[PDB]
């Protein structure tokens, strides 16, 4: 019971409170630091003695936009950041469903260790191993640079969690978990993540199941990606003959040249800046084409998105964007007939750019790869609905389900000051049961909801509330609308 565990590296040792063990900042890869800046992850240097596991290491450099918000304290900042932390029941049971966590912060914010994603209740409550991790932000992570150099690597961030993910198939199991029961989830930048990894040759092998929360396919143009890497090494002053100033350039001045590029840049209806981006070694095509041609096949999903996902996006007071804006949004979602139909879907108000952000950020994506998954696997779609009654927070904004699944409640009074009341605790619950059921079975149906599985045909959704419902092919009509006739 004194947690020490070898992992391939060395030992690590953890501690045990209220009947969970923990080890926190546990080194997956070589700090990427100097010459190792904008290259793929490498394996840590081995270590002979036996490294202490009891606190977090590094977050990601960022702004404090997130940070501020998620932490009463904040953390230390450090391109020295790849590290995992493990969260196990203390149980004689042994082979343990493992879930790990892909954090969301629209690839530049951040972090596995944010409060809102400690594991020790879900670890608990399911008897699962729940794993946290961080992967390289913004212009460490999704800077991508292959056009001046081959030996940079693109998708960074997306390369460091399929590392973090083989740490887990070589690891998981001195830690008690099953390597072969691996279960990858999470929400707006991490779901749109799990998309990518469900398709990269880089995660081939690496996971079993999936969970995908307000995130589905979402990648940038090869095209795109070369120009606003030759736009980032402008601002820096740096020329296609002095690379190696890359490398010595001061993490902060990074930091400053990709703020600067976003306020250059008008910023879009979906606040869309870095992502992932097409490139033939790390992400060859988008996901969802890969998958609907079977690249996931036999990988149970359960994917959805909340209600008013769109509410976060602007204020009652924010300025209304031209129809020619929203027109431009639905041609680059849409198409040429789709775009040109069902546009009236959309006419100029703030109500419509909410609408607009909701449905085409995250509803179609998340339809349009749960539908092309049904083929190849196991998919249950969900709709959460959730919020407190009384205003302003009365909306079911995007991310407000994350404290229901971790059952870390105390991150509701951050995000809409709602009280944990009776019906908040049977809610997370209900949810938490589910994603527990989900990463142990491949089914997510528990005592409070029979799942029925989600194909083509019938599109059976279940509505996570205070009371659970079932809507046979939600919003139908929009649907019709946003897909070919
Ligand atoms: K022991």
């Amino acid at each position: 019971t004194h947690q020490i565990v070898t992992t391939q590296y060395g030992k690590v040792k953890g501690t045990t409170e209220n009947g969970v063990h923990k080890w926190k900042g546990i080194p997956y890869a070589k700090p990427p630091v100097g010459q190792w800046r904008f290259k793929a992850p490498e394996p840590p240097e081995v270590w002979e003695d036996v490294l202490d596991a009891t606190a977090y290491g590094p977050v990601c450099p960022q702004p404090s936009d997130l940070l501020s918000l998620s932490y009463t304290e904040l953390p230390r900042q450090s391109e020295d950041c790849l590290y995992v932390n493990v969260f196990a029941p203390d149980t004689p049971s042994q082979n343990l469903p493992v879930m790990v966590w892909i954090h969301g912060g629209a690839f530049y914010l951040g972090a596995g260790s944010e409060p809102l994603y400690d594991g020790s209740k879900l670890a608990a409550q399911g008897e699962v191993i729940v794993v946290t991790l961080n992967y390289r932000l913004g212009p460490f992570g999704f800077m991508h640079l292959s056009s001046f150099d081959e030996a940079y690597s693109d998708n960074l961030g997306l390369l460091d969690q399929a590392a973090a993910l083989k740490w887990v198939r070589e690891n998981i199991s001195a830690f008690g978990g099953d390597p072969d029961n691996v279960t990858v989830f999470g929400e707006s930048a991490g779901g749109m993540s799990i998309a990518a990894l469900l398709a990269m040759p880089a995660a081939k092998g690496l996971f079993q199941k999936a969970i995908m929360e307000s995130g589905a396919s979402r990648t940038m143009t090869k095209e795109q990606a070369a120009s606003t890497a030759a736009a980032f090494l402008q601002v820096l002053g740096i020329n296609e003959s002095q690379l190696d100033r890359l490398h010595t350039v001061a993490a902060e001045d990074l930091l400053k040249a990709a703020d600067q590029l976003r306020i250059a840049e008008k910023e879009n209806i979906f606040q869309l800046f870095f992502q992932p981006a097409l490139d033939p070694k790390t992400l060859p095509e988008e996901p969802e084409k890969s998958i609907a041609e079977g690249a996931a096949s036999g990988i149970p999903l359960l994917i959805g998105t909340t209600r008013d996902e769109g509410y976060l996006f602007f204020t009652s007071d924010s300025d209304v964007r031209s129809q020619e804006t929203l027109d431009a949004a639905l041609e680059y979602s849409l198409g040429k007939p789709l775009a040109e139909k069902a546009a009236d879907l959309y006419p100029r108000s703030l109500e419509s750019q909410i609408h607009m952000v909701t449905d085409l950020l995250f509803w179609r994506p998340a339809v349009a790869f749960a539908s092309a998954q049904s083929h190849y696997a196991p998919v249950w779609m969900y709709r959460f609905d959730w919020h407190p009654e009384k205003p302003p927070y009365n909306k079911a904004f995007h991310a407000l389900e994350l404290p229901f699944v971790f059952g870390n409640l105390d991150g509701l009074e951050r995000m809409a000051k709602a009280e944990i009341t009776d019906e908040v605790k049977q809610l997370s619950h209900t949810i938490q049961s589910a994603w527990i059921t989900f990463a142990k079975t491949g089914n997510p149906s528990t005592e409070a909801v029979n799942w029925p599985a989600y194909h083509e045909e019938t599109r059976e959704t279940v509505i996570l509330d205070s009371e659970i419902t079932i809507e046979n092919d939600p919003e139908s009509e929009k649907r019709q609308k946003l897909f070919p006739s």
